[PDB]
C-alpha cells in the first residue's frame, strides 16, 4: 500500500528471510547498516523488552530529555507509523521552531515489529543527522534513557517507579510533573 515510511521488507525482504534463524537475521541486519557512521543498529527481544516500552509509549508519547553538554532539553516523541512500524523521534525543544532546518529530529529511530510473533524480535535502525551538533554517542545516551523512563526494562526499584511516574505526570499535564526532577532523574546512575 506504498506507504509513505519505510517498513522491514524495504531493507530486508521478509519473504527471503522467513526461514533464516534468529541469529541469521541479525546478522544480515547488522551488515545491511554496517557502512554507515550516523547509525544507530540493535536487535531486542519483543516480549522481554520492547513490548512493555511499546505499552507505556502508547500511553505516554511525548516526553522531554537532558542532553547535557549545561543541558541541553529535547523532546522524544513516540509516532505510530502503522501495526509493525514505531518511530521516536528526538529534537532539539529550543530552536525547533526557529527554522525547517532545526525543526527535523536530529535523531529518528525506527522498531520492526514484522519479526516479533514469529522470531521474538524487534529490529531497530536510527539515524543522526551529520548537520545537528548531536553525536552518535550522545544519542546512544539519549536512547538509554528513553528507555529507563519507557518502563525502565521492568524495574520494580524505587526509583525505576520515579521514572515511570515523572513520564505519567509529564502525559498527564499533572502538576506534579518537575524539570529540576527531571534532571535529577535522568542524571542519576541508578536504575
Amino acid at each position: 500500500k506504498d506507504k509513505p515510511y519505510k517498513t522491514l521488507d524495504d531493507y530486508l525482504k521478509l519473504d527471503k528471510i522467513k526461514d533464516l534463524s534468529k541469529q541469521e537475521v541479525e546478522f544480515l541486519w547488522r551488515a545491511k547498516w554496517s557502512n554507515r557512521d550516523d547509525s544507530l543498529v540493535a536487535v531486542v527481544p519483543y516480549v522481554k523488552t520492547f513490548q512493555g516500552m511499546y505499552k507505556y509509549a502508547v500511553k505516554n508519547p511525548l516526553f522531554v530529555l537532558p542532553l547535557p553538554r549545561p543541558v541541553e532539553l529535547q523532546y522524544v516523541q513516540w509516532q505510530f507509523a502503522g501495526p509493525n512500524t514505531v518511530h521516536c523521534l528526538i529534537t532539539s525543544l529550543a530552536e525547533y521552531k526557529l527554522h525547517q532546518d532545526f525543526a527535523k529530529p536530529h535523531t529518528t529511530i525506527q522498531f520492526h515489529l514484522d519479526l516479533a510473533n514469529d522470531k521474538d524480535m524487534v529490529l531497530m535502525n536510527g539515524q543522526v543527522e551529520s548537520d545537528s551538533n548531536v553525536s552518535l554517542q550522545d544519542a546512544q545516551l539519549l536512547l538509554l534513557n528513553v528507555q529507563r523512563f519507557y518502563g525502565a526494562m521492568g524495574s520494580e526499584t524505587s526509583i525505576a517507579k520515579e521514572r515511570i511516574q515523572l513520564l505519567e505526570d509529564f502525559n498527564k499535564g499533572s502538576q506534579n510533573f518537575d524539570i529540576n526532577k527531571l534532571i535529577q532523574l535522568a542524571q542519576s546512575m541508578e536504575n
